[PDB]
């Protein structure tokens, strides 16, 4: 049963959705592919290897806003990128955990390099351009991991009603906007005292 | 060998540091406590139960800045709280993952209720006071999970030198300051167009 790299990964992504990050094993993947374990091992040595491949493909398939447009503002870049990252992570079960668990890839540095060039051309130091992107990343990952994880007193109750209703999109977008404005302030200040 | 709730949890925290969140099992905890598995089961029914207990204790022991001081500014509250949360999570291996994986506790709502009362007294709606605290939380969790997880092109290189050197404290504190300023802007705007 076809053991092309593409086909292994695809069967693995399907499996990820059935069983989650814990449950997913090479033993279960071979059963799925209709193939003996030593035959799969020839192709995929371990779970670590499999997960790395998965982490790269999820972004390859869904993370479509990774490079800025022509003449785009840094603010809009960071907003579109984070929106894109977020939906790429929400696409598969435990998707955020798959991303957390893997060292970055030899395309992810090339794309991040254009991203960081873009930031330095817009007034960001380099450490600062790196930080700004890290922070948006951290914020988005944290927001997704709590959304993907989770399926008394009066005030907590009373503000619940937007905890449910919306999936987390409004809360996420409000906070992303807050974070980008804060990074603006620091940037434009240069520094007089801010 | 003493099976007090306190003593079980403490042995579990030690074990958490040895084996991490995956490795930790009830079977391994019983071996540690010098006790047969059915004897442990009387006290702790499953891993889910154990992890819940651990998640609450880590914050009970280390999260010391969970309530504002007398006359404290909302900004300073959010900054001290997040600093405190962060160090509480960095204290045990996979500490951030233990927190992610558990529904909140019947003290965590009472303390969050005072926190949210505090925010509404400082001009925050309620949904907004809740969001502000959620976002700081998300940012801190994301920052910690990437620090606890992780133990080519020219610009990426050249800004690495503060990736190492510091542990993540400077980056974290710069971004927390950015995020709080952004939340200020939105708050003080009320809204004229911001
Ligand atoms: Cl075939
Ligand atoms: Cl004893």
């Amino acid at each position: 049963s076809r053991l092309d790299k593409s086909k292994v990964i695809n069967s693995a992504l399907e499996l990820l959705n059935e069983v989650g990050i814990e449950g997913l094993t090479t033993r279960k993947l071979a059963q799925k592919l209709g193939v003996e374990q030593p035959t799969l091992y020839w192709h995929v040595k371990n779970k670590r290897a499999l997960l790395d491949a998965l982490a790269v493909e999820i972004l390859a398939r869904h993370h479509d806003y990774s490079l800025p447009a022509a003449g785009e503002s840094w603010q809009s870049f960071l907003r579109n990128n984070a929106m894109s990252f977020r939906r790429a992570l929400l696409r598969y079960r435990d998707g955020a955990k798959v991303h957390l668990g893997t060292r970055p890839d030899e395309k992810q540095y090339d794309t991040v390099e254009t991203q960081l060039r873009f930031m330095t051309e817009n007034g960001f130091s380099l450490r600062d351009g790196l930080y700004a992107i890290s922070w948006v990343s951290h914020f988005t990952l944290g927001a997704v991991l709590e959304q993907q994880e989770h399926t008394l007193p009066p005030l907590l109750r009373e503000a619940l009603q937007i905890m449910d209703s919306d999936d987390g999109e409004q809360a996420f977008l409000h906070g992303l906007e807050s974070l980008i404005r804060g990074i603006e302030v620091q940037l434009t200040a240069l520094l007089q005292i801010v």
